[PDB]
């Protein structure tokens, strides 16, 4: 309910994966000489520390070999207000989050503020959770 399984051949630099239980932005992908597993080096979205984790290899059916990692399930919240590096957000069911932080990554705050001031009702934030802690890590505009 918190994670989604992603095939390694669909993982690129910049993707967000769960590494050592933490949501992280991938900054390096390499291959283990001994096992053929892929190794992902990432930056923890919350603490900014580096973490690495290698892929899980499975053989679920004859001649089917799968290598996967976990990615987080992103939630999408409406944006009701913006106040000093945090936002007031609303869930799909109307639950209000008063002080939701916004990651300082790829000018997200500035892009969010421009989109919010053009049309407030169509702006959404994509939100990751880390052990009760929520943060807005990207944005979308609904059509």
């Amino acid at each position: 309910s918190q994670t989604v399984t992603i095939p390694c051949h669909h993982i690129r630099l910049g993707d967000i994966l769960i590494l050592q239980g933490r949501p992280c932005q991938v900054i390096r992908i390499s291959t283990s000489a001994a096992t053929g597993q892929h190794r992902y080096l990432g930056v923890d979205l919350f603490t900014k520390q580096l973490h690495e984790e290698s892929s899980f290899v499975s053989n679920p059916a004859p001649s089917v070999v799968v290598q996967t990692m976990l990615g987080p399930v992103f939630k999408q919240y409406r944006v009701l207000d913006m106040q000093d590096g945090s936002i007031v957000a609303m869930t799909e069911t109307g639950d209000v989050k008063q002080n939701l932080p916004v990651i300082d990554q790829s000018s997200l705050w500035n892009r969010l503020q421009k989109a919010f001031e053009s049309g407030r009702g169509s702006v959404r934030v994509l939100v990751v959770s880390d052990h009760g802690r929520e943060m807005a890590v990207d944005m979308k505009v609904v059509h």
